[PDB]
């Protein structure tokens, strides 16, 4: 499976910004578009041959995880450390068969008994997506938390906090160029920072303005979509043209009409 | 006024084209783009020195005449022909007093007592916009009709008749890609044909189709719009969006929001 790396050390916005780039490169074929939005992969035909892609991450301690994401929507799956492998828990059959075919070198394989949704993973660390920062000194600090579970030095709630902040950085930052914008801004003042409404919101919303702007009529929305600004203030979406520079990709949710 | 010129003797889709675009730029001020359609300029505080541009047509028999274009509306207000000149029924007092700007020096100014809308004319003419051809050659004649009316030559009738060909090839190409697509069609397989349901329905849906986009919600119409498809059939419009490459040019309905 294809492989991006990045590394925390040194990290600039150009290379988190290359990286995001490289992901959402491997993520889509380039075969659907949707009002100038990719749409990714369909799941139903996929080979398991094209299903996923790794992310490799290393830091300054020279600590390194290889975390996988699922083509068909840029999830988290599960990830690698050293001679280790672990997985959320499958949702589905096919899902707990696909991943049989990564980390197949591993010695270790365990899969928890808990999935990878936000829900579960605020409940298993204690703070919500609100209250644990972003930022690279974060995501410096999530490689080797992930790391060292391998090894019995993580806790479960610090394994449950770190993976919140990779899939935050890494997939939703991937869907949505307004999120990856938000990371870039920790960057470069070197600033860590709790996700404000807006980010949140659009996390949450991502299936469903996927299939507004699916099942939309020439780009219109039936029913509005209602969103939050930075300060919390809601804000209703009606067309598919306000969000064009906001997301990024979409998962698949139908065919597109002629 | 500035003046454009056109002559239909040896006329090309180039030679057509190039006209109507060089109509296009004199009629736009590039300071009012929505949704990537250009809005005309707004009638209130527009200055009389500012409110025409002449479209001076030729043909094959050397005759001339010069048309008068609002600049608000790409609509002809009037004509001159040699030494007269004639104007429709200003439908207002500002109207009335504009057009007093126009060819100041021809000797005879008429004003008729009839309007230029549709309607009237195809009542003066004896013949519907579906029945009157259109191509290079109808213009080449309406040409002659519109010069000799001024020499006692030609019937009421037929100036009716030559105004409904002139405004369709110039006023309405200048506002539709679409239907100066039409024509380019005829010019160069120099066929001569009367317009299609759908080259009718958009002529008479400019103002509502204007008003609809300039009051969308993010681009989304609150009622959708049906049109007529070449073979006759209805066709909703829902969002600006399809109509992009359709729609050129747009009336002032209102000013855009924030
Ligand atoms: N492990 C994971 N990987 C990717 N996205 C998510 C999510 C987010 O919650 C929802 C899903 O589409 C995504 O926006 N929860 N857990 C995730
Ligand atoms: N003399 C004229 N000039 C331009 N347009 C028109 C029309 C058309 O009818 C309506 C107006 O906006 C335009 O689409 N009628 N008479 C016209």
């Amino acid at each position: 499976y294809p492989i991006i790396n990045f590394t925390t050390a040194g990290a600039t916005v150009q290379s988190y910004t290359n990286f995001i780039r490289a992901v959402r490169g491997r993520l889509t074929t380039g075969a659907d578009v949707r009002h100038e939005i990719p749409v990714l992969p369909n799941r139903v035909g996929l080979p398991i041959n094209q299903r996923f892609i790794l992310v490799e991450l290393s830091n300054h301690a020279e600590l390194s995880v290889t975390l996988a994401l699922d083509v068909t929507n840029a999830y988290v799956v599960g990830y690698r450390a050293g001679n280790s492998a672990y997985f959320f828990h499958p949702d589905n059959q096919e899902d707990a068969e696909a991943i049989t075919h990564l980390f197949t070198d591993v010695q270790n394989r365990y899969t928890f008994a808990f999935g990878g949704n936000y829900d579960r993973l605020e409940q298993l660390a204690g703070n919500l997506r609100e209250n644990i920062e972003l930022g690279n000194g974060p995501l410096e600090e999530a490689i080797s938390a992930l790391y060292y579970y391998s090894t019995g030095g993580t806790q479960l709630p610090t394994l449950a906090r770190s993976f919140i902040i990779c899939i935050q950085m890494i997939s939703e930052a991937a869907r949505f160029q307004y999120i990856e914008g938000e990371m870039r801004t920790r960057i470069r003042y070197n600033r860590r920072s709790a996700p404000d409404p807006s980010v949140i919101t659009l996390e949450n919303s991502w299936g469903r303005l996927s299939t507004a702007i699916q099942e939309s009529n020439q780009g219109a929305f039936a029913s509005p979509i209602q969103l939050q600004r930075r300060n919390g203030s809601k804000f209703s979406v009606y067309d598919v043209s306000i969000l064009i520079p906001i997301i990024a990709l979409m998962v698949y949710r139908c065919a597109p009409p002629p």
